[PDB]
C-alpha cells in the first residue's frame, strides 16, 4: 500500500462514530453483482477529447484537475450538441466544447495564463460552475507547473513514472498542490487522493493501456473518494450513517472539509468499495477496486426519485 490510502482509511473506519460498513450487504450486493458478471462501461468516447499523444496527456491532466464539486443551486447545467448536461458530463462536455472552438486548453502557456471570464466563457451555461475563481487558478498553477518542471508536457511526468500509477500519483501531488488530498482525524494524517488517482485510471482509459496509459500496478489503486459514490454504497445499504449526519444529509446541510464527519464517509467509501471487491473475488468475480469504483460511480447516474441526498463538502 504504497500511497497508505487503505492503511490511513482503515483507522478513520475502525474508529468511525457517524458512519459504518454493513458487512451482510457487502456480501448480498457481492452475491447478485458476481451472479451477474457485472462489469464497469468502458471508458466514454463521445464526452472525452480524443487528440494526438502529447495533447491528450495534457487534456486527462486539466480534466482531473478541475474534477470536483458540481452541486448547488440553481443547478449548473451545460448545452452541447443537442443534448443538456449537469456535474461530470457538463464538465467533460464544457471541454470538449472549448477544444473544438480551438480554445488552447492542452497547452501551458494558455493555462498558465487563463483568466476568470475564459474560464466563465468555457463553462457558460444555466447558473453557473461552481468554485468558478478557483478552478481558473488550478489551472493557472496547473499549467505554470506544466511549463516549468515538465516543458509542458505531461507525458514527461508519465515517463518518469515507468508504468507504475502508484509512483504516477506521487509525482503528480509532489509537484502540483491542487492534488495534494490528505486530511487528519483524532490527530492522524489519514491519505485519500482522490483526484490524483482518478488522473491514473483515466489516462488508461483514454489510451487503452497502452502507451502513455500503460500501467502494471492498477490493482493498488483505490477508490476516488467523492459524494456519489458513498450516495450509491447507502442506496445499497452498504454504508449506515448516524441520526444527526443522516439528518444532514436528509437537509442538504453542508459539511467543513476535514471533519469527522466528512472524513469518516471518504475513508467508508473506500472501504465500502474494498470489501466489496474482496466480496466479488470471494465469488470468482475479480476487479481491481478501480473498477467497482466506475461500476458504483455509474449505477450513481440513475439512482431512484427519494434515495438520501449525497452529502455537500464544498473546499
Ligand atoms: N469515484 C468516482 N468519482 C467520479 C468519477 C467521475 C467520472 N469518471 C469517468 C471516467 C471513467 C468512468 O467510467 C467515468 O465515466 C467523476 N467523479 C466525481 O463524481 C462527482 C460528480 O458526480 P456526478 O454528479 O454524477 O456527475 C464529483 O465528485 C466528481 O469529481 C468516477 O470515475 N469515480
Amino acid at each position: 500500500d504504497r500511497l497508505g490510502v487503505l492503511t490511513t482509511t482503515r483507522r478513520v473506519v475502525e474508529q468511525a462514530q457517524a458512519v459504518w460498513i454493513d458487512h451482510d450487504a457487502v456480501a448480498q450486493i457481492a452475491e447478485a453483482f458476481a451472479a451477474r458478471q457485472v462489469t464497469p462501461p468502458t471508458w466514454n468516447r463521445e464526452l472525452h477529447w480524443s487528440d494526438g499523444r502529447e495533447a491528450l496527456a495534457n487534456y486527462i491532466l486539466v480534466l482531473d484537475a478541475v474534477n470536483f464539486c458540481f452541486w448547488g443551486e440553481p443547478r449548473w447545467r451545460i448545452e452541447y450538441a443537442g443534448a443538456v448536461y449537469d456535474g461530470y458530463w457538463a464538465l467533460a462536455a464544457s471541454l470538449k466544447r472549448a477544444l473544438e472552438q480551438g480554445v488552447p486548453l492542452t497547452d501551458a502557456s494558455y493555462l498558465a495564463e487563463i483568466t476568470r471570464d475564459d474560464v466563465a466563457t468555457i463553462f457558460a451555461g444555466e447558473g453557473e460552475i461552481p468554485l468558478l475563481d478557483e478552478r481558473a487558478r488550478i489551472l493557472r498553477e496547473t499549467g505554470s507547473v506544466l511549463a516549468e518542471r515538465f516543458a509542458g508536457r505531461f507525458s514527461d511526468a508519465i515517463a518518469a513514472a515507468g508504468r507504475s500509477a502508484v509512483a504516477l500519483v506521487d509525482i503528480v501531488t509532489n509537484a502540483f498542490p491542487s492534488f495534494r488530498d490528505v486530511a487528519t482525524y483524532r490527530g492522524e494524517q489519514v491519505r485519500f487522493y482522490k483526484r490524483a488517482q482518478i488522473l491514473v485510471s483515466d489516462l488508461y482509459g483514454a489510451f487503452d493501456g497502452s502507451d502513455l496509459g500503460a500501467f502494471d500496478d492498477l490493482g493498488e489503486l483505490t477508490a476516488f473518494a467523492n459524494y456519489k459514490v458513498p450516495q450509491v454504497l447507502h442506496h445499497l445499504g452498504i454504508l449506515r450513517y448516524a441520526p444527526a449526519l443522516h439528518d444532514r444529509l436528509a437537509r442538504r446541510e453542508e459539511i467543513p472539509a476535514g471533519s469527522p464527519e466528512e472524513v469518516e464517509i471518504r475513508a467508508a467509501t473506500i472501504w465500502g468499495v474494498e470489501e466489496l471487491r474482496r466480496a466479488l473475488a470471494s465469488r470468482g468475480h475479480a476487479l481491481d477496486a478501480y473498477q467497482v469504483d466506475w461500476l458504483l460511480w455509474d449505477e450513481g447516474q440513475r439512482l431512484p426519485a427519494g434515495t438520501l441526498p449525497y452529502h455537500r463538502t464544498r473546499t
